[PDB]
């Protein structure tokens, strides 16, 4: 089972595992699934930069998370005998939540079970109880690694401060780089320093990177994440990512 679904009930388990896991592999990759966008921000803004964050703000306020898929690797992208990715499958009620129809149409073709969701989905507060204590986030040692990180990062640090997001990018972006002090947003770095416009899984084809597990749900888009960042690492920046690029948000 190279992927580890994680529910109320083995969350405590898996969390444990991660943490023991997290010193041999340091590099996190992220992905995250939720009921789509519903709508817009009205109005006028300072900037496009500050429509996007607006446009994020409202929506992940608003908005409960379905999944967070956690790829581990080491320095030079190998997984963890013990799993290639975790996904974690959160609370979510049909009848009582927010969502877009077709978000959720796409995620049941997509293979996601939503009454198994709506019965053992985990709370959302719970882990983010043992993802502060886990030593993947406050630490400099790690590096997290997202496609199209706003959302994802977003997502987390709504489970871990439990408050709404901060009104402004400016503190957004703060307190993200607080708990996340080392990442990378492979959407930056394809498109902005690359100029590569490409989505995942188009990325994905033409490096010929297989894909283990279906399209659209967190754990296995966060393996190909993974598997994305160390190929490009190594194809066009020889080994190492250029510092520069540290803690650069793609349309922020
Ligand atoms: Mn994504
Ligand atoms: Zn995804």
């Amino acid at each position: 089972s190279p992927i580890r679904d994680v529910w109320s009930t083995n969350l405590q388990q898996e969390m444990n595992l991660i943490m023991s896991l997290i010193e041999r592999y340091p590099v996190v990759s992220m992905d995250t699934e939720f009921p789509g966008v519903v709508a817009r921000p009205l109005g006028v803004f300072k900037s496009s930069d500050d429509y996007h964050y607006q446009t994020l703000r409202a929506n992940v306020d608003s908005l409960k998370i379905i999944q967070i898929g956690l790829a581990l690797s080491d320095e030079e992208g190998n997984a963890p005998v013990e799993a290639c990715t975790w996904q974690f499958n959160f609370t979510f009620n049909l009848q009582d939540d927010m969502y877009a129809p077709e978000s959720i149409e796409l995620l049941t073709k997509s293979g996601i079970d939503f009454k198994k969701h709506q019965e053992v989905g985990i709370e959302p507060a719970d882990f983010a109880e043992l993802l502060i204590g886990s030593g993947l986030v406050l630490q400099e040692e790690v590096t997290w690694i997202t496609f199209h990180s706003g959302y994802d990062f977003a997502y987390l640090l709504k489970a871990m401060t439990q408050i709404p997001l901060p009104a402004e990018y400016e503190e957004f972006y703060k307190i993200l780089c607080i708990y996340f002090p080392k990442n990378y947003d492979i959407k930056y770095i394809m498109k902005s320093v690359l100029n590569n416009s490409k989505g995942l899984q188009d990325i994905a084809d033409d490096l010929q990177i297989h894909r283990i597990g279906p399209q659209h749900q967190a754990g296995s888009d966060a393996l190909l994440t993974a598997r994305i960042f160390f190929e490009i690492r190594s194809r066009y920046f020889d080994g190492s990512i250029d510092s520069r690029m540290l803690n650069q948000l793609y349309g922020l």
